[PDB]
């Protein structure tokens, strides 16, 4: 709420005083989450408005305005699924350094930038250099099995992202399913690299 | 306190997207109304990609009164290592509702302390306390649990639970353990949420 790292390090900081852990291990808590941190893997899942009256959430996403939603990808969707992704749609800075998809690991998520440039590396080799407007993720978002990422992500700079949760992304899919078709068959269209 | 955490979840969201005081009102009474801890539990696995060792470490450390049951007698260290990893807790204030009738179990809840009401529609079927599990028998099946009450916090209560999904990654690696849980469920069971 605000950088994701933040938030899930003072949940382990927490953790970690509420069983009054002692000094060593928590700092290799501590050391191990930074050295293993990835924001993929730390994305927040809640869904705080599900249980709103549809009036309200109507009201909501109506002062919603998102940079994600605005790709050519979504030019066929109609109001209502719209409305759905929208209120589903998170945020998370990210610092330089920091890691938003670390290779071999499972894509959680479609990541789109506001602002930031950010790196692509298979092993160690630049594959492409992501910035405001690009979109990250796979083909293959319905199967819907597992995607193992074939590079890592890490900010250069300042990054500040939006994402969907896949889960969150399929359960609203499965709801506009003629849409679907064109989620689909548009994505390689704005699929600024594919991860699959 | 979930329910605090997620009040501040969603002021933040009020601020971040300027939404206009008049909604940000309605927002925040429709919360209060719509709340129960059951629909908003800490799904999240900080320990999860840890090193076996520092996992290990962490979970010596941890005696959880819900592993304390008769129910977990027959589990194996692994089992109760990785069991004793993923178990949240909550503090609950009075009137504060753990399950609405109707919505999906999420979790099984144990009760630390404090004083709950179980009540299918406007009849109070037991009164719980120090000690009592609640949940479902085909915990294991798995789809989807419908509620068949409500459960609300009297006291101020003290709950340890475990997610339906967690809990049936852990069980799966555990097959036969699996196999006792489910037979001697209906033991510690308090009350059965299934319908």
């Amino acid at each position: 709420r605000r950088s994701l790292y933040h938030t899930r390090t003072k949940d382990l900081k927490d953790f970690i005083r509420v069983h009054r852990l002692p000094k060593a291990l928590a700092q290799r808590m501590l050391e191990c989450f930074q050295t293993t941190w990835s924001v993929n893997n730390g994305i927040d899942v809640s869904e705080l408005l599900k249980d709103f009256p549809d009036e309200l959430r109507a009201d909501i996403a109506m002062h919603l305005n998102k940079e994600l939603l605005q790709l050519p990808l979504f030019e066929s969707a109609s109001r209502g699924c719209l409305r759905s992704l929208s209120l589903i749609i998170k945020t998370s800075f990210c610092a330089p350094g920091e890691f938003l998809i670390r290779q071999g690991d499972a894509l959680q998520a479609i990541y789109f930038v506001c602002s930031g440039s950010m790196e692509v590396l298979k092993d160690n080799t630049v594959l492409a250099i992501l910035g405001k407007g690009d979109l990250i993720g796979s083909d293959s978002l319905t199967k819907e099995q597992v995607i193992k990422t074939n590079a890592n992500v890490k900010a250069l700079t300042y990054c500040d992202l939006q994402y969907i949760s896949l889960k969150g992304l399929r359960e609203v899919l499965r709801l506009y399913p003629e849409y679907a078709q064109k989620f689909v068959s548009e994505i390689q269209h704005d699929l600024t690299y594919n991860l699959r």
